[PDB]
Order: C-alpha cells, then sequence, then structure tokens
C-alpha cells in the first residue's frame, strides 16, 4: 500500500473541477520570516499528512497572479502557501531562496500547536510551483534541493536556462505566444536542457505570458495536469500515472512534450 496516497480515486472530471474533494480552509501568516507575505491553505481531513507546496509570483507581481492555485491543489490533499516576495522587483536567485523559506516557515507552523495546520504536514515531501522569475525561481530551487518531490514552473523566465543538474520531476507550462518570456528562448530551452528527471512542457495553444494566472480560461485543463503531476511525484500516487503523463489530446494545448514518464 502506498502511505502517501490520499482521497478518493480520480476521475478526469473530478480533476476538471475548480475543487477537488476536501475542504479548503486559509489564513495569513502572521509573522513572515525570509519573504513578503504568505497565505497557507489546507484541506481538512485529507487522511493522513500532506506535502506541502510553496509559490511565488513574477517580476512586479504579487499573490493575486497565483493565488487561484492555492485552493486548487489544496483541496486534493496539499498544504499550500502563496508568498509575496520582499520586494516585486526581486530576482529568481532571491524569489528561490524567499520560495525555501516560506516552505521551511510552513514547516515550523507543522510544529506549532497553535497553528491551524499543527500536524498536518508531511514536511519531507515538498514541492514549488511559480510564475515567470517565480517560476525561474522554482527551477533553481529544484536545482539547488534536489531532495524536493516536484517542480511545475509556468511561463518560466530565468537569466541562464541550463538547468542540466534537476533531478527533481519537473512539469513547464508554457503559453504559446509569451512575447514576455518567448517559449523558444525561456520555457522551451530549460526544458531541452533536462536530461536527468522526469519532466513535461504542456505550451497553451494561444497563450500570453499570464495564460496559466488566476482567471485563466484554461483551468480545467491546467489545473488537472497541475494536481495530477504533483500527486504523482509527491505522493508517488501511481494512480495519477496517467493524468500526470499523458497527452491531453485537447485543441488548448500547442505542443506537448515528456521523457521519463511512463
Amino acid at each position: 500500500t502506498n502511505p502517501y496516497a490520499r482521497g478518493p480515486n480520480p476521475t478526469a472530471a473530478s480533476l476538471e473541477a475548480s475543487a477537488g474533494p476536501f475542504t479548503v480552509r486559509s489564513f495569513t501568516v502572521s509573522r513572515p520570516s525570509g519573504y513578503g507575505a504568505g497565505t497557507v491553505y489546507y484541506p481538512t481531513n485529507a487522511g493522513g499528512t500532506v506535502g506541502a507546496i510553496a509559490i511565488v509570483p513574477g517580476y512586479t507581481a504579487r499573490q493575486s497572479s497565483i493565488k487561484w492555485w492555492g485552493p486548487r491543489l489544496a483541496s486534493h490533499g496539499f498544504v499550500v502557501i502563496t508568498i509575496d516576495t520582499n520586494s516585486t522587483l526581486d530576482q529568481p536567485p532571491s524569489r528561490s531562496s524567499q520560495q525555501m523559506a516560506a516552505l521551511r516557515q510552513v514547516a515550523s507552523l507543522n510544529g506549532t500547536s497553535s497553528s491551524p495546520i499543527y500536524g498536518k504536514v508531511d514536511t519531507a515531501r515538498m514541492g514549488v510551483m511559480g510564475w515567470s522569475m517565480g517560476g525561474g525561481g522554482s527551477l533553481i530551487s529544484a536545482a539547488n534541493n534536489p531532495s524536493l518531490k516536484a517542480a511545475a514552473p509556468q511561463a518560466p523566465w530565468a537569466s541562464s536556462t541550463n538547468f542540466s543538474s534537476v533531478t527533481v520531476p519537473t512539469l513547464i507550462f508554457a503559453c504559446e505566444n509569451d512575447s514576455i518570456a518567448p517559449v523558444n528562448s525561456s520555457a522551451l530551452p530549460i526544458y531541452d536542457s533536462m536530461s536527468r528527471n522526469a519532466k513535461q512542457f504542456l505550451e497553451i495553444n494561444g497563450g500570453s505570458h499570464s495564460c496559466a494566472n488566476s482567471g485563466n480560461s484554461n483551468q480545467a485543463l491546467i489545473g488537472k495536469k497541475g494536481v495530477a503531476w504533483m500527486k504523482r511525484f509527491m505522493d508517488n500516487d501511481t494512480r495519477y500515472s496517467t493524468f500526470a503523463c499523458e497527452n491531453p489530446n485537447s485543441t488548448r494545448v500547442s505542443d506537448f512534450r515528456t521523457a521519463n514518464c511512463s
């Protein structure tokens, strides 16, 4: 039996809905330690401790841009922290440091009896997500912390696209018509540089740079893929092997690539 499997068996319908089976509560972090601000989302009665995911917005952006991931992921059995950075002008290496600090504070809250998530988190199982420079920062987190169990950046941007050292399972959401972090010079060279890991590249047809942000028009597919990827690799949950690794065969996807994903 898989000790990390949580919740009912998935269907395409359950993964495409705006919320999963679990009830989600949230709270603002009272004293952020090492980053600007944070909101934690958590499920009630997931059936065991769950992994934690830290999500970082892009250059000049705040939590509102990535906030929809919080309730979406937590409702399927994750604790999620969405953060604001110390400055909206922080670059990806600094975003990575703040992302890891947010995960460390989630671990601390898990050991704090007055906290709503007291005892709810498996601090050995962590993932990273983020948009644009925050997605670049997630890849830097993964490169520097191979104990992380999964990464799912969206429209990532980094100064160097060489992430050949990454051993973390990494899903890259890309936006076909991105003119900010163009796919051909950012998301795709990043994907092409990783030969050591399970990985996937999912380009949103006709998408601009914000195609996976809060309020996007592809929340059913993007949310399905994000949840499936995190379930498959943070929980080792082979019930999600097909959802995590499959080509969605969808007109919303202009380019699909995957490697080491059976």
